[PDB]
């Protein structure tokens, strides 16, 4: 399975993830790309934040949905 990750940036990264994959597995996905640790990301799915511990298929999240990447401080 792969979604789309955006930043304000406005780099598309992909990123390979399982169906019932955790928002707070996505972030470590994030961080491993990236360098950006966990707590300082928030990520929306159709202008929706995400709450970690929720997962992909919460959220109706599917191939090649977008997620878009934000950070805190």
């Amino acid at each position: 399975l792969q979604i789309f990750v955006k930043t304000l940036t406005g780099k598309t990264i992909t990123l390979e993830v399982e169906p019932s994959d955790t928002i707070e597995n996505v972030k470590a996905k994030i961080q491993d790309k990236e360098x950006i640790p966990p707590d300082q990301q928030r990520l929306i799915f159709a202008g929706k934040q995400l709450e970690d511990g929720r997962t992909l298929s919460d959220y109706n999240i599917q191939k090649e949905s977008t997620l878009h990447l934000v950070l805190r401080l």
